[PDB]
């Protein structure tokens, strides 16, 4: 696409915000807010349209996980309701396969899941598949040839360097190689043939390091850390450069984006978002 759009998040409170970011200009645009605030939601585009999944409503009136899907239209800057999952998804972890939406894990109360459902856009409905091996939330979620990957996460008591491999016309879930560290809330992407997982927490303290996962080899291997720990932040990829977006350090709410170079192996801070963030949802499509 063109855009790096990034929706709701948490800061004192989930946000409602639509923001989008032009890295050939470097401008930002505030776009129609989210009809309910919402943080440690997934976003993703699907036709040019995007998606935002799940999340939880962190409010003074109370606190209320969502099973919402909402889709967002670039040529008119309109929200509208789709429909919802069969349970409420906080901390989810969602991707494309075939124009399908998965959406992974999360939480609802205390329940930690580990059941997987499926979005047809062109029938507008949700349909379960095989559930992953292990509740995550906080899970990392990509795809790489047109299979899906489930990295680190929450299973209510441990958190996980643990990840997992779906293979759609086998509906099975299988263990691949561990990271070498314990990230939940990290961000995953995919970059060439590598699955790459960035920041997030392993207990104790918020990551900046960052490994990527080599299909073919099966192992993890570090790349250049990040110049800000964080966890909870937003990923995505733009012409072959991974964005990080925000997060929390645990010291502050970040603004901080930051720009990862696979030829150099550097990052670069490249823009601040309005105001300082966790959890938010980000995807890339067209301008509006
Ligand atoms: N570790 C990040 C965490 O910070 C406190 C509030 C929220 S909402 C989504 C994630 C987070």
């Amino acid at each position: 696409g063109r855009l790096i759009y990034t929706a709701g998040g948490y800061f004192r409170q989930s946000l409602s915000y639509l923001e989008a970011y032009n890295p050939s200009n470097g401008s930002w645009l505030r776009l129609a807010d989210l009809q309910v605030p919402r943080s440690g939601l997934a976003g993703c585009v699907v036709g040019g349209l995007l998606y935002a999944v799940g999340g939880r409503n962190n409010s003074p009136d109370g606190n209320t996980d969502s099973s919402a899907l909402d889709c967002y239209n670039p040529m008119t800057n309109q929200w509208s309701p789709c429909a919802s999952m069969s349970v409420p998804r906080n901390r989810i972890g969602v991707g494309v396969i075939d124009g399908h939406i998965y959406a992974v894990g999360g939480s609802h109360g205390c329940i930690h899941h580990s059941s997987v459902e499926r979005y047809e856009p062109e029938r507008d409905e949700w349909h379960l598949v095989a559930p992953m091996l292990t509740r995550r939330i906080g899970v990392g979620v990509a795809v790489l040839n047109r299979l899906l990957y489930a990295v680190g996460g929450f299973d209510g008591t441990n958190r996980l360097n643990s990840a997992e491999c779906y293979y759609p016309e086998r509906n099975e879930w299988r263990m691949i190689t561990p990271m070498n560290t314990i990230r939940s809330g990290a961000g995953v992407c995919v970059l060439h043939n590598c699955i790459y997982a960035a920041g997030g927490y392993d207990g104790q303290d918020q990551l900046n390091s960052v490994e990527r996962y080599d299909v073919e080899t099966e192992t993890w291997t570090f790349v250049a850390p990040m110049r800000h720990h964080r966890s909870a932040l937003g990923i995505t990829v733009h012409q072959g450069k991974i964005y990080v977006l925000g997060g929390y350090d645990g010291h502050t709410f970040l603004d901080s984006v930051e720009c990862y170079d696979p030829d150099s192996d550097t990052w670069s801070e490249v823009t601040r978002m309005t105001s300082g963030r966790s959890g938010v949802g980000v995807a890339v499509t067209m301008e509006p």
